[PDB]
């Protein structure tokens, strides 16, 4: 089998993309932000607290004929962000793009924080991460894609990002017409639960390019891109009059500015991020100072590349026995 859902912006900043998934019978379709950072597929339901619902569509399991409660789980997650939700799990009937698994984990929220509540466009998420991350407590609960995996004519989902412009997810299969060049592929440490990899170092703008090992994940669920202070410090040097803020939380830069490009390695391979991806607008409605995409990881305790990073490319998540992710330009 495969699946083919495409996945679109929720505003004109890219801060996040949401697919839309089939829940239930008959089908209720809720759009979900895909997550490759996390390992749980949690909704807006019938049970989330009415006043911490503004706008989303919910999962009501009483409606679905497959839905049953999965008796006595429970789920709870933090992200790093600060925001959070929680509530309990039914097994469901699930669909995306076409891929249909039975009897998925689909975590009901009783509770979300209020940055899910004043995001309208996102129903909730579908993590992508690997299963050892999902929270579901007695009995941990599988991703769509583990339990879709053994189906799937290859063991493989790509996420196909745009840049203010929607793109794809597919499941089982690598569309060749997706991407130029080669895909090459990359060593993947499943230890901490994520993507997590190791890029070979970067450039800024038409600069020398560094070889450094730089390890993070692959992060569709996350924004922005997180690098070291190091290699953020040296490319916001390139850009005249750009600060990091600790008032307005990272670094920004004059909005009449022209931004460099910035170069990631994979493996021998490198993969270019255009100035204007890294361009996150105004701080404030009409303020003159831009924020940008590329932000120091110190503190997180981990790189991330993120959107910002993951839309410059093709990027093919392998599940095989031995995990690896490959990345193509586009
Ligand atoms: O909570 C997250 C992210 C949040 C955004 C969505 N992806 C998962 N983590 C990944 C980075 C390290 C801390 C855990
Ligand atoms: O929002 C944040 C951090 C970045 C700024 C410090 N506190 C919030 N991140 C996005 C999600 C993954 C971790 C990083
Ligand atoms: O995370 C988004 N924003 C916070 C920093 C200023 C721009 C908006």
């Amino acid at each position: 089998s495969t699946g083919s859902a495409t996945t679109t912006p929720i505003d004109s900043l890219d801060d996040a993309y949401i697919t839309p998934v089939q829940i239930g019978t008959p089908a209720q379709t809720l759009n979900l932000d895909f997550d490759t950072g996390s390992s749980d597929l949690w909704v807006f339901s019938s049970e989330t607290t009415a006043s911490e619902v503004d706008g989303q569509t919910i999962y009501t399991p009483s409606k679905s004929t497959t839905a049953k409660l999965l008796s006595g789980a429970t789920w709870s997650i933090s992200y790093g962000d600060g925001s959070s939700s929680s509530g309990d799990v039914y097994t469901d009937t699930v669909s995306v793009g076409g891929l249909t698994v039975t009897g998925q984990a689909v975590e009901s929220a009783k509770k979300v924080s209020s940055s899910f509540t004043e995001d309208s466009t996102i129903d909730g998420l579908l993590g992508l991460a690997f299963s050892t991350l999902n929270t579901v407590s007695p009995t941990q609960q599988k991703t769509f894609f583990d339990n879709a995996k053994a189906s799937l004519d290859s063991p493989v989902f790509t996420a196909d990002l745009g840049y203010h412009a929607p793109g794809t997810y597919n499941f089982g299969f690598i569309d060749t017409t997706a991407y130029t060049g080669s895909i090459t592929y990359t060593a993947v440490s499943t230890k901490q639960g994520f993507w997590e990899w190791t890029s070979t170092g970067y450039a800024v703008g038409s600069g020398t390019f560094k070889s450094t090992s730089i390890d993070g994940i692959a992060d569709t669920g996350t924004t922005l891109l997180y690098l070291p202070a190091t290699v953020v410090s040296a490319y916001w040097a390139q850009v005249s009059g750009a600060k990091s803020s600790s008032s307005v939380g990272g670094y920004v830069f004059p909005c009449s500015a022209t931004l460099p490009s910035f170069t990631f390695g994979v493996g021998s391979a490198r993969i270019v991020i255009p100035g204007d991806y890294i361009d996150f607008g105004p701080i404030s409605t009409g303020s003159s100072s831009c924020f940008g995409g590329i932000q120091s990881s110190a503190g997180i305790g981990i790189n991330i590349f993120g959107d910002v990073a993951l839309k410059a490319a093709f990027v093919v998540f392998n599940g095989a026995t031995t995990p690896t992710l490959g990345f193509a330009s586009k």
